[PDB]
Parts: C-alpha cells; sequence; structure tokens
C-alpha cells in the first residue's frame, strides 16, 4: 500500500512543504509517541485511496474523526466491519432508507463502496487523539483539508457537495455556486439530526443533481 493516493499527490504535493503541513506532520509525529493517535498512519489518507481525483462527483464535508478504538479509517463516518454503525452513520442509513425506496440497511458500516463511486468523505481534521473529540483541531489539517476543497472547486465541475451542520457550512462557504451544486443541512448527529437532516433528501437530490451536470448518479446502495 502507499501512505497517499498517487492523482491526489500530483495536485496537492505543493502543499508539502508549506511551513504549516511541516508543522503538522511533526505535530501528529511527536503526539503518536505519547497518545494513540486515530485513524493510524496508513488509514489517515484512506480518502485519497478509493478513487482517482478526478473522477470525483460528491462531496461530503465531516468535522472530526471518530475517537473510539477501531472506528475512524480515513473516510468520514464510516466504520470498517466489524464494527457497528455509530449513531450519525445509523442516522445517516435512516434517512436513506425513507429517501431512496430501494435502500436497505446494509448490515455493517463501511462506506467504501461510495468512496469508490467518486463520493469523498472528507472530515475537515483528520487525526483525533483517543477518547478525546476535537483534540486535533486548529494544528494545520484544515489549512490542509481547505486546499483540498479548493482545488476540487477550482479543478473540476459540476460536484455536489454536501455540507451537514454548521462546521461544514463555514468550509464550504467559498464554493464557487456557479460552477459546482451545493445542498446544505443539519449534522447527523442525535443531537442536531432533527434539525434539518432528517427530511433533507440529500442522496436523491444529488443524483437529481449529477443528471444536470451530465454525470451518472450515484448507487447509494452499492456497500
Ligand atoms: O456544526 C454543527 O451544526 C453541529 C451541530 C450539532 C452536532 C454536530 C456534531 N458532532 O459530532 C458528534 C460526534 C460524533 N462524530 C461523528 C463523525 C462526525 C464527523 O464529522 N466525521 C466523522 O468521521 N465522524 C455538529
Ligand atoms: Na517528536
Amino acid at each position: 500500500m502507499e501512505f497517499f493516493g498517487e492523482s491526489w499527490k500530483k495536485h496537492l504535493s505543493g502543499e508539502f512543504g508549506k511551513p504549516y503541513f511541516i508543522k503538522l506532520m511533526g505535530f501528529v509525529a511527536e503526539e503518536r509517541k505519547h497518545y494513540t493517535v486515530y485513524p493510524p498512519p496508513h488509514q489517515v489518507f484512506t480518502w485519497t485511496q478509493m478513487c482517482d481525483i478526478k473522477d470525483v462527483k460528491v462531496v461530503i464535508l465531516g468535522q472530526d474523526p471518530y475517537h473510539g478504538p477501531n472506528q475512524a479509517h480515513g473516510l468520514c463516518f464510516s466504520v470498517q466491519r466489524p464494527v457497528p454503525p455509530p449513531p450519525s452513520l445509523e442516522n445517516i442509513y435512516k434517512e436513506l432508507s425513507t429517501d431512496i425506496e430501494d435502500f436497505v440497511h446494509p448490515g455493517h458500516g463501511d462506506l467504501s463502496g461510495w468512496a469508490k463511486q467518486g463520493v469523498l468523505l472528507l472530515n475537515a481534521v483528520l487525526t483525533v487523539r483517543a477518547h478525546q473529540a476535537n483534540s486535533h483541531k486548529e494544528r494545520g489539517w484544515e489549512q490542509f483539508t481547505d486546499a483540498v476543497v479548493s482545488w476540487l472547486n477550482q479543478n473540476s465541475n459540476g460536484l455536489v457537495f454536501l455540507l451537514w451542520g454548521s462546521y461544514a457550512q463555514k468550509k464550504g462557504s467559498a464554493i464557487d455556486r456557479k460552477r459546482h451544486h451545493v445542498l446544505q443541512t443539519a449534522h447527523p448527529s442525535p443531537l442536531s439530526v432533527y434539525r434539518g437532516f432528517f427530511g433533507c433528501r440529500h442522496f436523491s437530490k444529488t443524483n437529481e443533481l449529477l443528471q444536470k451536470s451530465g454525470k451518472k448518479p450515484i448507487d447509494w446502495k452499492e456497500l
């Protein structure tokens, strides 16, 4: 395996020598010496490994990786087998079941099948100390994942950006709405899910927008 997918590396490596990025690398490495940090190193960039950057169709922006054992694996909201879907993911699946008629809970939480179809599952912050939500916030990841969003904004067209909750909404504020589609609603966490997420119908809406972009739809059941 490689640490960072080749097509993504080609377009993002201009970030790597910037002071903030070297500092970020140093910070994460130091944290790993003294704490358990999630996801493990070979999974921090899973979101670069599942499809070619040119093949991205949909971008779902999250905030912090899961901070419990075995949960985070580098795709926002996803958990590898045999880990049970956490509450936010159960809510995503519940919305899918009402939005997409044929969708049924797949019995696992691994969203790799969406990532392979060009659904970029990007958290703003890409590492977290075990059991400490937001522990790696404002350490340099935000600038890097801003560069990812900016690259897609300027180098692709007709994407659908799904911004769930206030942090993702802030992070997507500069998306060119002449060039790309943007949908916004509440975060799927239990505390926020009934403030817009349930009933948002983002999955069917995304496929209709992809059709307007002249692109084939996502099969949300392909998991
Ligand atoms: O910005 C907002 O409006 C907002 C409002 C209420 C709750 C939250 C969410 N809190 O997250 C609860 C912790 C569980 N995190 C699941 C998860 C979130 C995520 O962004 N990325 C990820 O990979 N996994 C965000
Ligand atoms: Na060190």
